[PDB]
């Protein structure tokens, strides 16, 4: 992830949602620089988060979202993982597909 995002933008993004329930998908994506990157770049990042390679984000992949940016970051709270899911899901399957992630990140 550090090959596409600046280390320092990532540190700032984590610093901003350091307390529980301060995580806000749009804020994170702006601070970190994600929302400014190309589809293909956003896709690479997706591939890094999708730990089991199912092609979708769901379950524990959401609880460990930040841990993909920095391995010692905190765990998202249940409310925060719910928020991510609400933010992204567009087809009622309770998981985040590559398409859904692209749209989310880009707004
Ligand atoms: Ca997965
Ligand atoms: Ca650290
Ligand atoms: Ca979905």
């Amino acid at each position: 992830i550090t090959d596409i995002l600046s280390a320092e933008d990532i540190a700032a993004a984590l610093q901003e949602c350091q307390d529980p329930d301060t995580f806000e998908p749009q804020k994170f994506f702006q601070t970190s620089g994600l929302s400014k990157m190309s589809a293909s770049q956003v896709k690479d990042i997706f591939r890094f988060i999708d730990n089991d390679q199912s092609g979708y984000l769901d379950g524990d992949e959401l609880k460990y979202f930040l841990q993909k940016f920095q391995s010692d970051a905190r765990e998202l709270t249940e409310s925060e993982t719910k928020s991510l899911m609400d933010a992204a899901d567009n087809d009622g399957d309770g998981k985040i597909g590559a398409d859904e992630f692209q749209e989310m990140v880009h707004s």
